[PDB]
């Protein structure tokens, strides 16, 4: 039945996206009911960017500073705002195309798609995990600021991620819909260092479960663990500790399989111990850690979002 | 920075999945205009499917012996004819989010973005390739069948694969959407191998174009070689003949990175020998061949869907 990189449909993130100019910046912005959300460093120019006095930037602004086009159609600025890192620009007109929709912070380690944009309209979508360490692994160019991570529960969209920035790795970071930003990072160009990136065990588990469901079981093994006695090997791996709640989310994958989670965690042990020996899991090499249990449901259950 | 499998936007074709039954058989049709394109094979009984006569079962159904839904609306099957493996249902009402759209034959080792359905409505996007041996590898499960493949260029969906069976081996085949089988395969259930599978040449050279665009230059070596001395090498290894076309096509590549093609075939080569010595490009330890020369310049240089 096979396992992919899946995200999820786009289509009602796709009508919420415009384009916000301020300055000598134009990047994108999220347009639901009569506001739009976007990257607060918009009203920067270079000098200000280096040290901002945001509330002192955003004083010196008025309404007709924000240029909003949605397609071909300018949306007048009535208004505006800031939470945290976030501009809310309000507008004349409320988005015919809302669709239900939450803000959430998610963990690390939890998987969102993106909807990269430039210019208000939608380039491409694929899936992301929040690493460990806040960044994301994205694809991302000059522009695609203000391009947002969501995920689908039946109807409702949950907007999960705003992107604000590119490090010098070339790794991304960003903030949740509220502005505050995943990891210690700031909307001020200043060096900034990502923490050390470790892997997301549970999702390793989950991609196990994965290719246990389209059948490969070779990695199964005779050996039992317990999670303090797994947590110890995975340290010494640069692996995130295995959590209860990890193991209660993994339930459903476990039920469905039979195999137990801790059974599981011994196969992964000796996996990480002694390798592949060039064998591969799901068409990969390498251990896979930006599915969720919950993403592995979805594709192996065949989940679908109206 | 960064580099995905990124697939185009799905809005367009999201609305344009629908629901069809036959029988106890429900699975997806797409709905353009006053017609719904679905696979023939929903008018067969499990017995039926062991040899079907396509032209006498059609003759003995009704137009009310399928049941259309798009979303909570019943659609009423009006007119029904079939076009080589595709079904197209006449329907009582265009589809007001019809887009501009063509439908158009791939060839093999291109790319495109699916749209897995079940039950009319989506579950998730990926892209994928149209594999040497013409099937693909998709994530596909019970009911996605009627699943389309598309490209995008402008507002224009390009519509090229619709799914129709998995294969013993859990690779999936189907149709354009003039209903012509990709590759040597019927929609019996009757055995039916797939041809060996080789690697899209053209596509691990893109990839190796786009990990170069991103940093990774390790695997750039000292030598050189010819197109004919290239395939030799590459043909021991199950890889597909690189062409001139293809030499022609990676131009722009070369061009941007300065790397000449014959010169990354080289770099290749000694990949294909020697191995990777526990080394990754962009993240994979293994030679990624489902990105073609413009998917890599698309995701580079920030191309959009209006
Ligand atoms: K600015
Ligand atoms: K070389």
């Amino acid at each position: 039945s096979g396992f992919r990189k899946m995200a999820f449909p786009s289509g009602k993130v796709e009508g919420c996206m415009v384009q916000v100019t301020c300055g000598t910046t134009t990047l994108n912005g999220l347009w639901l009911d009569d506001v739009v959300y976007c990257p607060r460093h918009v009203i920067c120019t270079s000098e200000d960017m280096l040290n901002p006095n945001y509330e002192d930037l955003l004083i010196r602004k008025s309404n007709h500073n924000f240029l909003v086009q949605a397609g071909n159609v300018q949306l007048r600025v009535i208004g505006h705002s800031m939470q945290n890192c976030v501009l809310k620009l309000k507008v004349d007109t409320a988005n015919p195309k809302t669709p239900k929709y939450k803000f959430v912070r998610i963990q690390p380690g939890q998987t969102f798609s993106v909807l990269a944009c430039y210019n208000g309209s939608p380039s491409g979508v694929y899936q992301c995990a929040m690493r460990p360490n806040f960044t994301i692994k994205g694809s991302f160019l000059n522009g695609s600021c203000g391009s947002v991570g969501f995920n689908i529960d039946y109807d409702c969209v949950s907007f999960c991620y705003m992107h604000h920035m590119e490090l010098p790795t070339g790794v991304h970071a960003g903030t949740d819909l509220e502005g505050n930003f995943y990891g210690p990072f700031v909307d001020r160009q200043t060096a900034q260092a990502a923490g050390t990136d470790t892997t997301i065990t549970v999702n390793v588990l989950a991609w196990l479960y994965a290719a246990v469901i389209n059948g490969d079981r070779w990695f199964l093994n005779r050996f039992t663990t317990t999670l303090n006695d797994f947590n110890l090997v995975a340290m010494k791996y640069n692996y995130e500790p295995l959590t209860q709640d990890h193991v209660d989310i993994l339930g459903p994958l476990s039920a469905q399989t039979g195999i137990a989670v801790l059974d599981m965690c011994a196969s992964l042990k000796e996996l990480l111990q002694n390798g592949m020996n060039g064998r591969t899991i799901l068409g990969s090499a390498l251990l896979e850690d930006e599915f969720t249990p919950f993403d592995v449901v979805r594709q192996c259950s065949g989940v679908t979002f109206q």
